[PDB]
């Protein structure tokens, strides 16, 4: 109120002001809204007049749990493995039939079980959320997690008791509760997050793209291979999730080394020092919360692309499948996770991943920034460093090696919105931070619609838009507040700090 | 009461996987005429001048 | 003293310890020292036994005074020009026959006069320094400044009265004392700086490579062209410095616009608000001091190469001569100083300037770093950003455009040492931070001798060494303590802060 005092006509005629400005302001999001025409003769311009209004509701961040780029014995996961093997095997009198990396790959396989339990209990808790002001609940959230929303309705008791039996069978193995790795992955994948703390707010979720399936070799070693989770249009019933859990714990319950290591972690950390997955009942409902740290790391999130499988065909890159391996003959018996990024799921080059080869912008709210805020805002950020070298003469995709990544990486994002054409059903759009717009007339208004749906989300990921007609990318499509240019070594140092913090156990005698 | 035989400097490799490097040297150092010796000897001299005394 | 208590034989036999360890430790630096042979028969190995010991004494930093990369009206020098013209012309009732850039180029031409007076009074004050413990005084310092050391001895009264008459004739023009630009350039170029604060210490100096000579055009505008100062082997007498001062102030004392602007600055800032060059007498001696800020900026100093003159021949780069120009028709009447770097004085490519194309390392003493320490340590640092585009088909040199530079740039360094061969006279070595070592047997022990002379200096500039036999450069040859990788935008922000601070006048009403 700089120099405006009042009009003072509105004060002595407040009734005329009242019935002149009586408007409905609370439109329920979840449905299509037609604005109508101002000029009624404008129906002769069919598409030149836009009367459509579609607010999006859900953006699901699709992530992969990682140990954090181990390529030698001086890795954070290998130092954590040495600490946990010293505490379990030597500080407590543990068994001698396994090694320091067997314990850590067991403890990494336990996190996939905990993420799976958090995922199915989010599926269960979502299906009881119904609101008049939000018509996206719960079908858009259930579609974004990849389930059939009618199967969770018609089989609610079977779903709940499956969640409880998953938490009960997870007690057969032991993992320490003071690892904040498990606590962070549980806190991320259990939770609905609003973007600006209003009534008709937009919802952020975290769904696993894949989990790590424990594969036992002979004397060759021990692997962790991807187990793919359902994507946002799959309509998977309870039987599919039961199959996923059964081949997740198949090689774990019959393994004798896992039984020995489970008993060792149990007697080393006690019974109250272990991770407990708490049981839900019929009145357990999750609610959407407001967390400005979650939004801070969603805003500075850089997608790395699809996981590379053993069945994935990549010309010029034969052996680049994502796996956490361990061979005592290779690399001094170190845990090795060194993945190539930039894969989009096809045997060609995603041409827009070139736009992710400039230094990122770490944008933050406010004007004062805590150290914990900066270390939390960079958790989903992953910068590329170098091209992966192709074997042979020709190679269709372009793979990237990073300079460190955090305790999880983002694969892509999935946005759920309503359609602008009839019957105005839900629309599922999956995208990375880089978006290619090919030279075709049907892609421009589609990309502009996707851009306007993205800017509805408050701390949205920053986008990079490559136009194939121009051979040109545009940089970070976001509103910046208080930002800094971040190079690869700074982000690498922050990633090293967080991965060392996530795999630390304060239950141990290490620096009492 | 003791003589020095050698020194052994432990640094990190600048090529991947960036494992440790073992360099054993006397006070005296020969640099024979090859291109792979001058920059390596310069790296070793810069590694040695990081150590104060 | 961790676990060593004593020997206790040295306590009850202290006399045997006394005459067993009676050694001379204070060798005067400035002369050659022969160690001798341990194995007396080793004269059969002529050069395979090194018995020479030469400590260097002087490293002179050869600098250019700059306004700091003006290429548009939003430059720091143009904002300073607008402020000083607002204060002199409008806040005080000043004359209307000049513009905002005429004042600032007048005030930039005054700094060359002040640097010249500081330079000749350093020459005068050095010649009375004689020490038994340092035989480099004063001949090595006088040689490094480019004078004949016998001419300053035999003509000491003429030299002193020339310094005093320079300070007296500089009073005909007026410049404000509260510009810290003049104070910084005077404090740098008046002073001998020791490297570690000992008796037989190494000396750092600052000599101007060139000064800015005011050239008056017609209605085309106003220029500042280089006036080259003598280099370290020139043996210039008093008559050469009198010629340099006379063509420095030639176009300044007869110019009517300079008289009007001098009277305007005089009546705007008063008489006590002006820069006064204080008069010296026969008992004025400078002494070497210890300044850890000077060493902090010498350590993080990056040379930019030779100045480009109008007579300098550069194939493919016809109009790249260094000049501070101003045309009211060009670029909205802005001061323009946009120089190309990487020139070595010849019409070929200095091949080692490629080694200065990686990000610099800002190294600092201690473990805690003040903001003023970081802003002072980066003053002589200048990083390249892009190659200058060559005109035509072929071009022999490779020129560089920076991303900002401070209030002065370093051109090269000159080290003075004694020769290892007879008659062990003074040797003058001029070098940038990048040093090329060509494939020839006479260059390897020469480069190793230059490296060992450089590491005698405590906060020496970091070197980059290109070997022509290997097609390979090695990075920063220095001992690092507490360092950071610095990119171009961070150094640009620091340069902008310092140039805005250097050209600020607190005598004005600007933010009372």
């Amino acid at each position: 109120e700089s120099t405006r005092n009042d009009v003072a006509w509105y004060a002595r005629y407040p009734h005329i002001l009242e019935e002149a400005t009586r408007l409905p302001f609370a439109y329920p999001i979840g449905q299509y809204y037609d604005t109508g025409y101002s000029v009624a003769s404008a129906t002769e311009w069919s598409k030149y007049v836009d009367t459509s209004l579609t607010i999006p509701g859900v953006m699901c961040v699709n992530f992969t749990p990682t140990p954090g780029e181990s390529y030698n014995k001086n890795s954070p996961i290998n130092i954590a493995a040495q600490n946990v093997y010293t505490y379990v095997r030597h500080m407590n009198s543990g068994h001698a039939n396994y090694e320091q990396a067997d314990l850590m790959m067991y403890l990494l396989a336990m996190d996939s079980l905990y993420i799976f339990h958090s995922y199915v209990r989010k599926i269960l808790a979502i299906s009881k959320l119904y609101t008049p002001v939000n018509k996206y609940f719960p079908r858009a959230l259930l579609v974004a997690l990849g389930v059939d929303p009618e199967d969770v309705f018609a089989n609610q008791a079977q779903w709940e008791y499956f969640v409880n039996m998953v938490a009960y069978r997870a007690g057969a193995f032991a993992a320490p509760a003071s690892m904040t790795y498990y606590e962070r992955h549980a806190w991320m994948s259990n939770g609905l997050y609003v973007d600006q703390d209003v009534t008709r707010a937009q919802i952020y979720m975290f769904k696993p793209t894949m989990l790590w399936k424990y594969e036992n070799l002979g004397t060759t070693g021990t692997k962790l291979v991807p187990l793919m989770m359902p994507k946002a249009g799959d309509n998977r019933k309870l039987v599919d999730f039961q199959v996923l859990f059964n081949n997740l714990v198949s090689t774990m319950l019959g393994d004798e080394d896992f039984g020995i290591m489970s008993g060792d972690v149990f007697k080393a950390f006690g019974a109250d020092g272990l991770v407990k997955l708490l049981a839900v009942d019929s009145t357990t409902m999750t609610l959407p919360t407001y967390d400005p740290l979650i939004l801070a790391q969603i805003h500075s999130a850089r997608a790395v692309g699809a996981p590379i499988l053993e069945t994935s065909t990549l010309t010029g890159f034969p052996g680049r499948q994502w796996q956490i391996t361990q061979n005592p003959d290779v690399n001094n018996g170190a845990i090795i996770f060194h993945p190539s990024f930039g894969y989009d799921g096809q045997d060609h080059e995603e041409l827009s991943f070139r736009a992710m080869c400039s230094n990122m912008i770490l944008n933050l709210p406010g004007e004062a920034h805590s150290a914990e805020m900066i270390i939390e805002a960079t958790r989903l950020a992953t910068m590329f460093q170098v091209k992966a070298v192709p074997a042979g003469d020709t190679s269709k995709p372009v793979l990237y090696l990073p300079n460190g990544f955090g305790t999880e990486v983002v694969n892509d994002y999935t946005m759920i919105s309503v359609d602008k054409a009839t019957p105005h059903d839900l629309t599922i759009h999956t995208f990375f931070n880089n978006i290619l717009v090919p030279n075709a007339k049907e892609n421009y208004v589609a990309n502009l619609e996707l851009l306007n749906n993205i800017i509805q989300f408050d701390w949205a990921p920053q986008l990079y838009l490559t136009y194939g007609i121009a051979q040109e990318s545009f940089g970070p499509f976001a509103q910046l507040n208080d930002w800094t240019i971040l190079t690869g070594e700074t982000l690498a140092r922050m990633h090293e700090v967080c991965v060392t913090s996530m795999f630390d156990v304060p239950q141990m005698g290490f620096n009492k």
